[PDB]
């Protein structure tokens, strides 16, 4: 609840500028409940910039999120591009530049159960009924997808192919502290994801975390193996607060998280650096053919509002306040295809207008 | 009708010999109806091998077990052996020296949802409902926990650790076949989980795989990475047939799968080598604690006679009648110690003649 926050916004294609648009309403909504100043710049970015600029990422647009406190973006393929591919890509041609740019080590991935769609998670409904809260924290820089040496060696029968697993000490300490930060902003729970009988690598970044921990007296830490997490996820996913995992585990821990959800197209995806600076945006997927008409759920954006608020403008309450809102729009059923019984009862706009006025506490 | 097979039975301690006195009851009824000549000797292994003879795997164990088509084995372990040394004593100093021995490179772990047990499932009822028979197929020897360098070196910010996930073409191929011959004996389906998006290893899996898919034509393959197959494994558990596995991905998804029984002390196991030899025995352990002849319940030790006509015997109809036989017995509602409230429990020696009585063939 301040003054000083501007945020590059960066909608992309498809269903990524009317899914926005709605986000930007509850944004203007927070303005003014909480008294924050919080100013935006639009940009172009994948097709669209392709349409301006004839580029994925104009440069410009790098300029303007060097210039943020963090970035709100959107969908980006939508229409009609990549037939060049592939950095010459939206996706690839914008993404992962940008996570390059600034840093972008790590990526959070919320899984909460909203009341409302209790129903809709895959679990026993006696364990759907206990609910949930996660978030999955996944390291995304190191690890054994870019490890190495990597590659294939020979031919015959003793032909070999091999990847290796590496970590850094200066990539696990820095994972591993937005790790408990994030559980200082929760609920003080940090369970850190390891193979740390078979693996070297599994049993420094252990190590290591224990060594973090003493800087965080107020958080609890657990360790536990990926193979038990795999089950405890299903068999009771209440006990976790917040997961600490490398770039395998998380990938793996944080698709199971958002199964047990059972809506996954509703989640947002944070992608943060050590100073607090992040890209925000759905996990969920971008339109095509959903596009133009308003029935894109904005949600997931609007949720990747809530964790901007929280994790890069330090407005705990603010992100609260979202989130409440749209656990009230789910618990009366307002959808805008997600249950339409008596009618999808919303489209895009009129969803985007619910949660606006629920968070200027109207209804 | 006949055979010329024979059966080296090592019971173990604790719940071992009791309940494998069960297996052997049906292994009895069996070899009565479908007429198949099978021997078997017993031998002492871990604990009773320890009090007997002064260690844990004797030659003579060892001796015979060269001398038997498969190993059928209990449990071992109690409190009172294992205070001396690692691989010297019971699990240790009997298990693993079993495994090198034999060349057993290849896990099998069926994971089969049981109609009486339904409700133990932790799944939402509608996708229980439904059921599911999974064959997880694990590679034992080779991948990340085994490959070199493993190890960890410097100090400051770039101190490292690392472990190598190498495979070789031959250690593809043998764990590929046990897969398809495996997928034969069921639904004739094999999905191979690899995460060759990103990974050398796993491409050059999905490579060999994609090979020797050609030598059996009517098995359907299907390829899906370890996150999806983590996801699908809740949704739709019953569109899986056999599952292809890695060392550390068969490590996982073994026990996702054992979790959505939700009855893993009933689950069995076996490890094979290229020439069909396997060792047989419950995924669990001894429960000294429960030790003392009648409550241990005896399934999963029957479960693993099945698995052993199946794969080391080449009986299948055997095999089937044994699992037909525990299916009626656990929707009758009978069981040991699953459910009593109708003072509905029943003891490991009931269970026994019950199994072995409908094996025979019911009325």
């Amino acid at each position: 609840m301040s003054k000083n926050y501007h945020i590059a916004v960066l909608p992309g294609d498809g269903i990524g500028p009317e899914v926005m648009t709605q986000a930007l309403k509850v944004l203007d909504a927070v303005r003014n409940r909480f008294a924050m100043r919080i100013t935006t710049s639009h940009y172009d970015v994948g097709g669209a910039a392709i349409d301006n600029h004839g580029q994925p990422l104009p440069p410009a647009t790098v300029e303007g999120c060097e210039q943020a406190d963090a970035v709100l973006f959107g969908s980006v393929g939508g229409p009609k591009w990549e037939h060049l591919p592939p950095d010459q890509q939206p996706e690839r041609g914008a993404l992962l530049p940008l996570r390059k740019h600034f840093k972008l080590f790590s990526n959070l991935r919320p899984a909460k159960l909203y009341q409302g769609l209790e129903a809709f998670c895959p679990l026993r409904a006696d364990i759907a009924a206990n609910g949930f809260d996660i978030l999955c924290v996944r390291e995304l820089t190191g690890g054994i997808y870019f490890g190495q040496p990597k590659g294939r060696e020979g031919s015959g029968q003793y032909e070999k192919a091999f990847d290796t697993e590496v970590y850094h000490r200066f990539e696990i300490e820095r994972i591993a502290r937005i790790a408990f930060e994030s559980a200082r902003k929760r609920r003080h729970k940090v369970t850190s994801i390891d193979k740390a009988n078979v693996l070297q690598s599994s049993i420094l970044w252990r190590e290591i975390v224990n060594e973090i921990a003493t800087e965080y007296p107020d958080v609890e830490l657990a360790h536990m193996y990926i193979d038990n997490a795999t089950m405890q996820l299903i068999k009771d996913p209440s006990q976790f607060d917040v997961l600490l995992c490398s770039n395998l585990f998380g990938d793996i821990l944080s698709d199971e998280c958002a199964m047990i959800t059972g809506s996954m197209g509703m989640l947002p995806s944070a992608s943060l650096n050590e100073q607090g600076f992040g890209l925000y945006e759905p996990a969920g997927g971008s339109a095509p053919d959903i596009a133009g008409k308003n029935i894109a759920n904005p949600i997931a954006q609007i949720l990747s509002l809530a964790l901007l608020l929280r994790y890069s403008l330090d407005a705990d309450d603010a992100a609260c306040a979202i989130e409440r809102a749209i656990n009230r729009a789910l618990e009366e059923g307002i959808r805008t295809g997600d249950l339409a019984r008596g009618a999808a009862a919303v489209s895009t706009d009129e969803m985007g207008d619910i949660i606006a006025r629920y968070v200027a506490e109207g209804v």
